[PDB]
């Protein structure tokens, strides 16, 4: 879909399942503030995706629904999965079956997903206390549509005890070195290291990859290059992650290594993830899920899925002065202590916020300008 | 080879950097348990790694691969250094030793037991309201199998379509193995396997799953359940002390076990077992070659320790001699007997040497 200016901006918003839709509901309010403030003309189309979508149309990713995302700027999306559709086949679920197609269809190579400690809550941090004061801030950029989630030969074949799967991981250099260039234009713009992670002394693809970012990194001569294997990153996060600024992952590395972040800030329920092709279309989504267990009472964390707004108004739409008041009105809630029940103790929980007060007050914040 | 009523045979591949003193300590302990139990032990020594390379001009010469086939079980040091990273990948001490021996001797059975020492909860990176609690999680990592032995593996092409590619393929036979071991590890524990795929994405974690649900059904005493390897990253995190035995594919084990490591904090206490179907293996600590420490007489020699009293349960099914090695090495722990690393900078002067440390274990077993 090619932007006209003046023309509305169209967001296609896939809300899910579980906790998606009353986040998704905050993030609404906040992007009403914005449009209404920066001058905006946005239009939203809804679709379902995941077990709403196998719910309503029997599968979690329909033909309308993809047609929908091909004629928005971006997608806003939520979050998909859940007990009810678990059972189901592989290929049938809603989140290998909304969130692997999309990636592979829309060609998102490009999988960014930001995570600090913010000011007065690093003591949510699962690290020693010692190590957590230090702070940290660190950008996750993972492959998002090679090596071995697409791979083939994949499947199972042979009988009695000698039957066998197998999975092929696969990358080119052109495949690198498209997600190494974010890595270090990304660390051009912050702290000025990637930390590339590899399994090199092992895999084939891990020897490719680092001479390939090898490759990219003379390129970025004001950025530091190292590299680590992908066990040892495990430890090191856990011991120093203070001295990071951008990791370099492979499709299945990336996985893991933006989990063992996300996780220990404390605070996933203020995480964002960006998914987004070389045209500049991409989907925008909480890092956590679709919280099954409390969806419809009010209490789920709504950060995320508005941070997911912003990312989507600086990244896709381009409206850098509109993401940015988005993620000063957060910061603002954060340190004037409103905060939702899972960033309290247990005994604090009559002080929590509920996600419809978090929102107003992030709305309110952005129009106090 | 195998075991007949005449001595038991133990090669000692010490390797670079710390290997040869600690494996020293090693050896006394095991001569002070020789001597309490009345064992009749012979051991050879074999060069590996870049001693093997500086000496032999390769890192696992055809003597010591055969000095290990001539062998009940091996104690083994570690490998690795500056001296040698800059060699061809295949002439390296870590992976031209360590995967040639595992192929070779069908070590299919990694296991990698970590738990707070009583007293070291502390060194753990995690919050105190989380360590104080302890953990101890064994992993069960299969080890010969999936994408670090699969074939293909290699390159096509050449400039912007030059591409890479690795091959991850498990057989139902490799999963049942490697799951047996697990729960009956867990039996003998706490009664509970967690299980670590990606079931969502590969089609051996698919097949594992299933495997292990089969395995899972002759053990109606131990709870199974299953993780996915981005989650268990963040579980283990935040409950470690839910976790008992770990099952994991040969990447994800890799992966599981090095975290595990890290989340106690005191790596120089911690052993691995590699074992084939026969009851052989090779016995090491987890951590490497330390070499910016090496001569120094810093190291700490427990992890070295524990691998020999870990070699003679496992393998030489001498058990109350293996007992008598942790219970020594317990002491040891508690009695104010602690290396460089687990101290802080301040308290330096009541820091052991790695000598100390062996002295007192030993010691400690010459008293029945
Ligand atoms: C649901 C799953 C296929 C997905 C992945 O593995 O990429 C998820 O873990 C994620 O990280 O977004
Ligand atoms: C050196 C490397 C090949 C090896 C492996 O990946 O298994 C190491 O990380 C280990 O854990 O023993
Ligand atoms: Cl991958
Ligand atoms: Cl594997
Ligand atoms: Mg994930
Ligand atoms: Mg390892």
């Amino acid at each position: 879909h090619h932007h006209h200016h003046g023309s509305s901006y169209q967001i296609a918003v896939l809300a899910g399942d579980g906790i998606g839709p009353e986040v998704m509901a905050e993030a609404r309010k906040v992007l009403a503030a914005v449009e209404k403030r920066f001058d905006l003309s946005i239009e939203y189309s809804e679709y379902d995706v995941g077990g709403a979508a196998i719910d309503n149309h029997g599968c979690p990713l329909p033909e309308a629904t993809l047609k929908g995302c091909e004629a928005a700027d971006a997608v806003l999306f939520g979050s998909v999965g859940g007990p009810k559709w678990e059972h189901l086949p592989p290929n049938d679920q809603p989140e290998r079956g909304a969130l692997l197609p999309l990636r592979g269809h829309f060609e998102l190579f490009c999988n960014m997903r930001p995570a600090k400690l913010h000011p007065g809550l690093e003591h949510m941090s699962p690290l020693r206390s010692d190590i957590s004061e230090k702070g940290f801030d660190i950008l996750c950029v993972r492959e998002l549509t090679g090596g071995i989630y697409f791979g083939k030969p994949k499947g199972r074949q042979g009988e009695g005890e000698n039957e066998e799967a197998f999975d092929t991981m696969r990358y080119s250099r052109k495949e690198i070195r498209r997600i190494a260039k974010i890595a270090f234009e990304s660390a051009q713009g912050r702290r000025k290291k990637v930390t590339s992670v590899d399994k090199a002394n092992v895999l084939a693809c891990s020897v490719l990859w680092r001479e390939v970012v090898e490759e990219v990194a003379k390129d970025y001569p004001d950025v530091e290059l190292e590299h680590i294997y992908i066990d040892n990153a495990t430890m090191q996060l856990l011991r120093r992650p203070n001295e990071f600024d951008v990791m370099l992952c492979s499709n299945l590395f990336g996985d893991i290594v933006s989990d063992e972040i996300a996780m220990l800030t404390g605070s996933m329920g203020l995480l964002a993830s960006i998914s987004m092709n070389s045209q500049g279309f991409g989907m925008y989504e909480p890092a956590g899920g679709s919280a099954p267990d409390i969806a419809g009472q009010g209490i789920a964390n709504p950060v995320a899925q508005i941070l997911s707004a912003a990312l989507l108004l600086r990244h896709s739409l381009k409206l850098e002065d509109a993401a940015l008041a988005i993620e000063a009105a957060v910061s603002k809630a954060l340190s004037d202590g409103y905060l939702t029940c899972e960033l309290l103790p247990a005994s604090e929980r009559s002080q929590a916020k509920s996600t419809s007060q978090m929102g107003d007050y992030i709305a309110q914040a952005i129009a106090e300008g």
